[PDB]
């Protein structure tokens, strides 16, 4: 599973670390993958490059997630509630966070030489 | 409903601002989401990180939209044709434009604390 | 079809030339596009943004395909055999090459001014 993290460049460094190992917990929690399969990349915005509704503050933070489809909605509701609260401390509220998830067939992923269903 | 827009940064920035209201109109205007949901993210390219068809001009831009699944191809159309009507007068003719929708489940989206179909 | 490629700047920067044209190869063989119709964005990442797995190199590289629906099972399979197989000269093996392959309907696109469906 692949993961990309957007967020203003000045406040999504200081905390990109933790931030990281954080959403890890949550791929390994709720979805069951080991830790050392993280796949995460980061892409810190110019504030001029970021436009998002004034309801939110400037550390508002995207996470999209890649995976194949065949987990249940318990378990990505699970991984979705995780993520926002395992997130609080590092400053980012529930108005400051959003997730979405895309499903793919494994026959369209490929990874160590072989498609993903073989 | 997330957007990313994908352009030459030579000629992406000087517009990116006037062509952001632009598209939160077309949002607004073909699938009635309010001006204030504005989420847009965009991501000004170098000239050899950006290989597009030889047909086509400097001016080229994507935009990428995800939102939740269940609004009719008859508006997802209109949208498509109210884009490359309205960002016209900011230098990008037809064939320098193409939009990909991408649809997720809403139980797929997390925002605001909570599962999107909550 | 829109492809997205994503790397470390450090390796993917003196090979994203050649990178464009074996990808662009991979798609005429496998899915016949015309090597004119070539779409693709590179994504040069620092260190500190680029969080990939242990058992992975820093010639690590990810390859995002977005596409109409309508290809079949062995096409697109073909398709990520060919990338497997012809990214090696540059240096890139199997275990340091991810792909995905993202399909959506024709009327879902804009492109030349019309819905893709009207083309």
């Amino acid at each position: 599973p692949q993961l990309k993290i957007y967020g203003l460049r000045e406040f999504l460094d200081p905390i990109k670390q933790e931030l990281s190992d954080i959403i890890n917990s949550c791929m390994t929690d709720a979805l069951q993958y080991p830790p050392e399969k993280r796949n995460q990349r980061f892409f810190p915005l110019e504030r001029s490059d970021f436009f998002y509704p004034p309801d939110r503050t400037e550390r508002y933070t995207i996470i999209e997630l890649s995976m194949f489809e065949g987990r249940s909605v318990a378990a990505k509701k699970q991984l979705i509630r995780l993520l926002f609260e395992r997130v609080q401390p590092l400053g980012i509220s529930a108005q400051d966070l959003e997730i979405t998830i895309f499903e793919t067939p494994k026959h369209n992923w490929g990874f160590r030489g072989l498609p993903g269903d073989e």
